[PDB]
């Protein structure tokens, strides 16, 4: 018996355009899509039906990976309100977290007839020579928000023996994966995803560890100088000018002092002792979190990041500009869109992880050399929202 | 004419609303006459059928002129039937056909009429040929095929087209179809006898299916005249391009010629169309003659020279790699060469795009590869190995100083002047035994009213007022009397984000002139830092320059 889906009102299905597919992808999906298919999961169409999803291919075997971001935005009152799954807080606090793709899952239970018709994607060919290759899901698709929410109930009861005899284990469900984590040694936190791996293996389902108790600020550093120069108190003035606008408690006032005249750049100024009080002082705010922010549930999480070169990305994490939920870096045969597709992941796995949702990340590349590459090197079974940006030159070293 | 036995596609009107009930305006009786021969004719044929008067939709129904020609306006019902999925997401490009041993043209004979309509739907197609004056009740039909002008009929033909030729695919996997519209495209690299023999096997599977094609007398010999394209053997080409010789140029012929450059374009290298463009700024006229200018007509006469004797692209070895070949042409034109086997190019292009109002060489660069990536996805399921005018060397100094992701894939040098290259580099500390110049500007927003000025650590100073401007000219204006009064070494300090983030990007050109002339003198300093300080904040010699421009202003 399959749960109907409602669409959120006077807003219709998706029709997103396909990508263009290298042949590879496309004889990697049609050989996927050809297998699917003779298992009754997915159904060729007809063109009465007007929607589209953009599928694509992903790794050493190949897996189709279809984009379910404007159909997931379109049924957000069914998987958020109607069928929404509770995060729970201890996970960030635990020592060891395993991430468990459950996606297979899904594949067993059917799809609602009536909203079938929503999930139509399309496998192109090279050069135009055929039409593309449609078909629909007769079964919960993988990427779609509304799977896990209808597969809820099945999973509950999949995971109560394990629950039942492991009170200190939080399991959290987001999209195709499960989140396992534990305070255990290691030993024993591998030893019980083991014994949860065959709990999954008795209803056919079948890692990769974080460790988000050594999850730590990236504080706005402030230099130690031997010798402080002109520009290196403007440089200074600057960062603590900007730091003040998100920290409660910052001071400027003695180090603008010193910057009396139309000196140059270069000149060696000694310093005081109430500037050094105020650098002190700063340096104490800049190391703990900030004081007034808090995420608010009915608000967008959004993630900013900035290139500062040597294979080194700083990003931050806010719902309202400057108030800083989470600031953070990642460090890398590595190029810039393989670097920054991997921070992008990292970013949305601790964001599912602290919040339960993804973030919308503003990316400091071309709109087109990411649509073209971000395939590549992706991943995860998720897609988060992205808008293309033009990083400010001062972000950036505010950041480094 | 026969009618595919095929399942129909289930159609629908779009949620709460019902079909068309359009009146039928009354008709001259040569158009009554005209229409009822017509109808009668297709009710036989199996395409229409009479109906009662119980069905209440309608569409107008016309006819024009020694024949006469049924023209249904299904306006009405075309804006009430449901969306369908778009027919095809791009067209095949020449360049992206492989060469078969042989290859035959397959149009369907009268195609939306040899494919059925949804039982269910028939009745939102209904149509009264009116009788004569007001008088009697009209003649009454519904359509039982696809109705030309209809939305659904484009999708369903190629839906229904797909499922016949499914079973033949799968039979046949060495031989290559393409579908266009109405027409079949049909490959193999079979001996002759084998593929005349292959097409009668495909004929006569389309014929149980409904559909009619043409016999071996009747089907097209090559070159193949299609989509403004010629399809030779071993050779492909754009057909014949006539640029005219005229004394006055209207906005109307330029339009046409720059169309013509730019399908020239994809075969010929070379083809420029800056110049011709530009003529086609401001509010001007269809026939509005427009004196060509001097870059014009040098621009059209290259044009020409390149145009000359005939050029041709081959066809598409999937075995072989694919090289591309960029070159800069000048102000923000490129052009590019794909081939598999050095100098037999399977196409041409070109680039020129403004990207924001400043840019450079090197991101125009990028821009065109990216272009010409996706270009390659699309044409032939690969990216092709590049062949730039850049070294290693300056495109290393750029990804890596540069705040955005960027990259190129794989590439080699090609020493194809002009040279791709940076023009200026900013320091990254400050100059020791160079002048600081602490700069500002500041307009009023009421009168437009502003100053432009500096301050240095060496006493020295400057205003300058400026009339139609604004905060972000006076700022850049700022920059520039510290550039022109510096010499040799600088070290300039402005509150200016924007001032700053234009310069840091290198740019070697702009949409602004004043922009155009600080590049034109950071390219002739040895040595230039500029660093950035909050404003009013009371800052050093920033707080100076402040008090100088605001003087008047704000
Ligand atoms: N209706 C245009 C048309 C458009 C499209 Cl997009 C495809 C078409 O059909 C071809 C096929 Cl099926 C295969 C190779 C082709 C084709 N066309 N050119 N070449 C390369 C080629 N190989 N061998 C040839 N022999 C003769 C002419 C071209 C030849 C046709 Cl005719």
């Amino acid at each position: 018996e399959t749960v109907p889906v409602k669409l959120k009102p006077g807003m219709d299905g998706p029709k997103v355009k396909q990508w263009p597919l290298t042949e590879e992808k496309i004889k990697a999906l049609v050989e996927i899509c050809t297998e699917m298919e003779k298992e009754g999961k997915i159904s060729k169409i007809g063109p009465e039906n007007p929607y589209n999803t953009p599928v694509f291919a992903i790794k050493t075997k190949w897996r189709k990976l279809v984009d379910f971001r404007e159909l997931n935005k379109r049924t957000q009152d069914f998987w958020e309100v109607q069928l929404g799954i509770p995060h729970p807080a201890g996970l960030k606090k635990n020592k060891s977290v395993t991430v468990l793709d459950v996606g297979d899952a899904y594949f067993s239970v059917p799809l609602d007839e009536d909203f079938r018709k929503y999930t139509a994607f399309t496998i192109p060919s090279i050069n135009n020579e055929t039409p593309g290759i449609r078909y629909q899901y007769n079964v919960l698709p993988q990427g779609w928000k509304g799977s896990p929410a209808i597969f809820q109930s099945s999973m509950t009861k999949i995971l109560e023996p394990f629950r039942k005899q492991n009170p200190d284990i939080v399991i959290y469900q987001y999209m195709d994966d499960l989140y396992v984590g534990s305070d255990l040694e290691i030993g024993q936190h591998r030893t019980k995803i083991e014994e949860l791996r065959q709990h999954l293996l008795r209803w056919g389902l079948t890692g990769y560890e974080l460790h988000p108790d050594k999850w730590t600020v990236q504080p706005i550093v402030l230099p130690e100088k031997d010798s402080w120069t002109v520009n290196d108190i403007q440089k200074l003035v600057g960062k603590l000018n900007w730091a003040s606008q998100i920290y409660p408690g910052i001071k400027v006032r003695q180090l603008c002092k010193l910057l009396r005249g139309t000196k140059a750049l270069t000149e060696v100024i000694p310093l005081t002792e109430e500037a050094e009080l105020e650098l002190a002082e700063n340096r104490e705010i800049l190391k703990e979190p900030v004081h007034g922010v808090y995420y608010d549930p009915s608000k967008d999480l959004i993630a900013e990041i900035q290139k500062q070169g040597q294979g080194q990305w700083t990003y931050q994490i806010y719902q309202e500009p400057f108030k800083n939920l989470k600031t953070g870096k990642y460090a890398r045969h590595t190029n810039d869109v393989k670097q920054l597709t991997e921070a992008v992941q990292k970013i949305t796995t601790e964001s599912i992880v602290i919040w339960g949702k993804t973030p919308k990340f503003k990316l400091p590349i071309q709109k087109e050399t990411w649509e073209t590459w971000w395939t590549e090197y992706w991943q995860a079974t998720w897609i988060p929202e992205w808008e293309f940006v033009n990083t400010p030159p001062l972000v950036k070293l505010w950041y480094q």
